């Protein structure tokens, strides 16, 4: 069975033998992580013919983020489990497709307001989703050591949403909504 | 008038005559239920042909969660109000489910991550919100007395909306998402 | 380059000169407007030819939210920078438009679920949405000074999306959702 039930007055496990409950800021954080993924995973089932081409990097990030949500888990002075994300190259490889879609994009003008086409409007929703389990690492960070490199990720990956969107935009020949002074 | 503007200056009622500040843990945890059955109107809104089977249960989890949120909102020392809510039928209806939609899809293999087709992926959303939601019941069950059986509903929830994610995908053939060691 | 990287050890900047920790209070409610105007366009992108007329004043919200999250990220005693959201004509303007809502929409009866249309759904998420900002916002107010014509504009502003909802299901000849007693 799925349901052992030992969840049901509202103490649950993390990695390790330790037990906090659900309103932990850790399991919180966790919590947070996960709801982007589900969010993520809802983006690219509203891919289309137009921007097929966001679907792999899309899935990519699904695997990022449960690998930050496992080390959000982890306490950092536990002996037997040890941190497995590293920043470096998944946040390089953000980095190189935000510089790629902010120059194809039409320069702007105005500040942007999200929505667009509805993977547009999407991915500005994991924008937004993205920074809420920023704050929540955050919460985390201020009260326990963290994996440093799951913030230095978290917080790129909303400028890739970010970016993301305004090319999902494009890419239908749809403009960027603007903000009217 | 559906605005009365008694709630401008951020406080608000609940049930009986307690007024409460629209940050207390009581409120946030009522709002963040509302917020799921919110968010469970728009996953059955994605019902198709394929997946028709699943309209009645996403309409009674609905109706199960305005009881919910109704005693979240309830003083448990209140003489004039009482919870009405009780767990032990809905629950046993959700493990019952759980258990069928289980055994029906493929096993798996690999760590299942969310996403498929946009029902599967909405009904994966639902599991996270019922997951934040039950975060902040347990946030108020730490400062005050609640009905330990919406605690039990909800925990037991978002087991039933993994299985029913997973259903979802099965019902459209598509495999679920799996994470890549 | 979108991304300075400034963020990466988790503080940020507000309007002026002040750095805040990223869960901050302040940054949490900016944040969560932020992620209702995401909703919001998200939203918009699902209008249909049904449904066209709320078009314009949805995008109107939009640029209104702007101005609500520049207001809450402005410290009350910054001497350089002042607040420029002020509620009376947005919220007028809402509520002519609920008032226009109500009476056209059919009279119950029950108690209204979230649901229906996916355009209804997905102002009726908006709804709740809204009123998790709103919570955010009565957060920041119990703690900093902050312009209380914001928070009058969001508690007006979650009635608009309950009305507009039951009038999005009107437009497309969808029963609101009933609770069963
Ligand atoms: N509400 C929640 N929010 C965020 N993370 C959670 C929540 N509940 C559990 N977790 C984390 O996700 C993991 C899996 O969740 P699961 O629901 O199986 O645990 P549980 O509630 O403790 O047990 P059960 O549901 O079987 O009674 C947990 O081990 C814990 O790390
Ligand atoms: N922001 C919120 N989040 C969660 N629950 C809320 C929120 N505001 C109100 N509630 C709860 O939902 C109920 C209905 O909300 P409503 O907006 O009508 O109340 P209000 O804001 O106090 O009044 P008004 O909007 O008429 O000024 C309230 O009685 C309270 O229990
Ligand atoms: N996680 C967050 N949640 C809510 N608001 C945020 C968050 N991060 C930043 N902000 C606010 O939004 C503004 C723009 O965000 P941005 O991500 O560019 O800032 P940053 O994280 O401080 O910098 P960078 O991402 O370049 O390292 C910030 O100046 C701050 O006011
Ligand atoms: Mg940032
Ligand atoms: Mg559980
Ligand atoms: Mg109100």
């Amino acid at each position: 069975k799925i349901y052992t039930k030992n969840g049901d007055k509202g103490q649950t496990r993390i990695i390790g033998k330790q037990i906090l409950y659900k309103n932990d800021p850790r399991v919180a954080a966790y919590g947070e992580v996960d709801e982007l993924n589900s969010w993520v995973g809802y983006t690219k089932s509203l891919i289309n013919s137009h921007t097929q081409v966001l679907s792999n990097e899309l899935e990519e990030i699904q695997q990022l983020l449960f690998d930050c949500g496992h080390d959000l888990a982890t306490p950092a002075d536990d002996e037997r489990h040890s941190f497995k994300f590293k920043q470096e190259q998944p946040t390089v490889w953000l980095e190189e497709k935000i510089d790629n879609y902010t120059q194809v994009v039409p320069a702007v003008k105005k500040f942007i307001l999200p929505g667009g086409t509805q993977l547009a409007s999407a991915l500005h929703v994991a924008r937004t989703i993205t920074r809420r389990a920023e704050r929540q690492i955050v919460q985390l960070m201020r009260e326990e050591q963290i994996n440093q490199d799951v913030l230095i990720f978290i917080n790129r990956l909303s400028d890739y949403f970010f970016a993301a969107a305004r090319y999902a935009n494009y890419l239908e020949q749809q403009p960027d909504m603007l903000y009217r002074n």
